[PDB]
């Protein structure tokens, strides 16, 4: 089809490019195509908008459309086009080469929204529909994934379209709050929209009422068939008050790990290396779930995957029984499981970090919880033995090693981790090699433990002298695993 902007919008105007053929919307004047149509937002130097407006029309834009005034020939003066620019690429789209609409799911939240997300797309995708993902880990057709900082709208509808035109049925999306706020998911008919959370520690810069409502705004949608909203949040009333505001009147769906008065809410969950295992219980009835992920945001972020995926005409059973298939999103921890132990190789550079892993994996731990550690040299010799109190409040046995000791003496470094230190009643080891340390650790861990190796993460390699060596934390665990199962 040929495609003109009074199609798309209509708008009066002693102007004949509204009535031509165009070639869809652009937001860059460099690389603009001809008979594209620019939009120009004002870019807050406001008065390079106007050399962008014009570079546009000289590469062989058709118009341009912008926020303000700007002086510029065929110009069309829309302020609000920012929420209104979705829209229209996706019209020109379906004018252009019209296809059958993806259902949309998206979930906002501070947290969990690429989990969740991504826990979506595999549960939809293993009832042999074809899902879509679009987030900060990779966008695309489930396995192969895109991995530009995150998507404008023009962009997000173009990719939607692609998607279809491949045979997705559906798209799992993520909604962060200075994306709902710019319009950015404004074109798209989103069916099912997921809260997981808020958090007061976000880096969005505004007040968190202005954080908070721009995540509301995911439930004003009037495509929304279904809401489901995290009962244990502290906001979870904002996002259901504009649920019910909604001339749409979705359907609303809480759930709550505790509360048993949410649509879902869970019993008898309990830890373990393979994961978690408890009831997923609703009006339906028990449905025994067994998964393969760790951690208790995970058991939050799953709930909310295995309903928003239920909604889409899935059956809740075939999904639970998919569970335990499931992959999850890369996370900041690195996990090798060998013979009924989990070694986890993380960053965990301060007291709180290691500390904070180490909560997460007690869980789960059946018999002990090893922390493996260093401290830089090189750095303030105060935070040392903060870094040995958290290990052994944490974790134990602990082993002392190291971690980029530059060109400090050793037996300084380890003194200062053990300054004022009360060791007594802790199994600790002090091995100053770390290879070596590693190595030790991979071989004295029995069934049922969980060896955290922190400090690296995905640090591949170890400062002596001022030389940076090649050194892996994870190609030495495997390493080590290998040998044991060697002659």
């Amino acid at each position: 089809m040929t495609v003109s902007f009074q199609e798309i919008h209509p708008i009066e105007i002693d102007a004949q490019w509204p009535r031509q053929p165009f070639y869809g919307f652009s937001l860059d004047s460099r690389k603009v195509e001809t008979g594209q149509i620019f939009i120009a937002l004002t870019s807050y130097q406001p008065e390079k908008t106007r050399t962008f407006a014009e570079a546009a029309l000289a590469n062989g834009a058709l118009a341009v459309i912008s926020e303000t005034e700007l002086g510029v020939a065929n110009e069309w003066v829309c302020p609000d086009v920012r929420q209104r620019m979705g829209e229209w690429q996706k019209r020109y789209l379906q004018q252009a080469d019209v296809v059958k609409p993806l259902r949309i799911i998206a979930v906002t939240g501070t947290n969990g929204k690429t989990t969740i997300s991504r826990l979506i797309a595999e549960l939809i995708s293993s009832q042999q529909q074809r899902c879509a993902v679009m987030g900060t880990t990779g966008n695309g057709i489930l396995p192969n994934l895109t991995p530009h900082t995150t998507l404008d709208a023009l962009q997000l509808q173009n990719a939607l379209h692609d998607y279809a035109k491949q045979g997705a049925t559906f798209a799992s999306l993520e909604a962060s709050s200075h994306g709902l706020e710019q319009g950015r998911l404004n074109g798209c008919d989103i069916e099912i929209a997921v809260y997981s959370n808020l958090s007061r520690d976000h880096l969005y810069h505004g007040t968190l009422e202005a954080y908070a409502e721009a995540k509301a705004r995911l439930f004003q949608f009037n495509s929304l068939k279904v809401a489901v909203i995290n009962l244990d949040d502290a906001h979870a009333d904002l996002m259901i008050k504009s649920a019910q505001n909604n001339p749409a009147q979705p359907k609303i769906l809480t759930y709550s790990l505790t509360q048993n008065t949410a649509d879902y809410y869970i019993a008898d969950l309990d830890y373990s290396l393979a994961g978690a295992t408890f009831n997923l219980v609703s009006q339906q009835g028990s449905f025994a779930v067994e998964s393969p992920l760790l951690g208790h945001f995970n058991v939050e972020n799953l709930i909310a995957a295995l309903i928003a995926a239920e909604q889409a005409g899935f059956d809740l059973q075939a999904l639970v029984d998919f569970v335990p298939k499931l992959i999850g999103a890369p996370g900041r921890m690195q996990v090798i499981r060998d013979d009924e132990r989990l070694f986890v190789v993380d960053y965990a550079h301060t007291p709180d970090a290691l500390i904070q892993v180490l909560k997460t994996l007690k869980r789960h731990v059946s018999n002990q919880l090893w922390a493996v550690f260093g401290c830089g040299g090189d750095r303030d010799r105060g935070k040392r033995p903060l870094m040995t109190q958290a290990a052994l409040d944490g974790a134990n046995p602990v082993i002392l090693t190291s971690d980029n000791p530059r060109t400090e003496d050793p037996e300084q470094i380890f003194a200062d981790m053990k300054q004022g230190i009360d060791f007594s009643g802790h199994r600790m080891h002090e091995i100053h090699d770390r290879r070596e340390a590693i190595k030790f650790v991979a071989e004295q861990a029995q069934a049922g433990d969980i060896v955290v190796i922190a400090g690296k993460g995905h640090e591949n390699y170890q400062e002596i002298n001022g030389v940076r060596h090649w050194f892996d934390d994870v190609v030495e665990v495997r390493s080590a695993i290998d040998a044991q199962h060697h002659t």
